[PDB]
């Protein structure tokens, strides 16, 4: 079976906007998983041809990685910082989803989910 396209990052007649928040969420969130030790299998799409996973895309119907949500950070693509942040959310429940308790991978998804969290704590205030 086929990999779907990846999301949809670019959409020129969206309305845009910068915030300080969504700058955070690109300059320091994004950046700081991105260069963890355990970013490597969230930052492109699940490429299920290549690593023989027929069944992911079955299971997983709403796909999500890290390359996706800096394509959507840099593009503006984002108007409210949640919508953002529910994407990281959703990565990491994908890697729980398709996986289970106590999988390598699974600890790896956990760690910087928990990394994630300390971050967004200092989220600045939209002002
Ligand atoms: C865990 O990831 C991986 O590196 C591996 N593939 C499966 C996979 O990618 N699962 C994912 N689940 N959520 C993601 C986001 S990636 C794991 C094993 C099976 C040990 O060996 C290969 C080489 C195929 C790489």
């Amino acid at each position: 079976s086929m990999n779907p396209p990846p999301p949809e990052t670019s959409n020129p007649n969206k309305p845009k906007r910068q915030t300080n928040q969504l700058q955070y969420l690109l300059r320091v969130v994004l950046k700081t998983l991105w260069k963890h030790q355990f970013a490597w299998p969230f930052q492109q799409p699940v490429d299920a041809v290549k690593l023989n996973l027929p069944d992911y895309y079955k299971i997983i119907k709403t796909p999500m990685d890290m390359g996706t949500i800096k394509k959507r950070l840099e593009n503006n693509y984002y108007w409210n910082a949640q919508e953002c942040i529910q994407d990281f959310n959703t990565m990491f429940t994908n890697c729980y989803i398709y996986n289970k308790p106590g999988d390598d991978i699974v600890l790896m998804a956990e760690a910087l989910e928990k990394l994630f969290l300390q971050k967004i704590n200092e989220l600045p205030t939209e002002e």
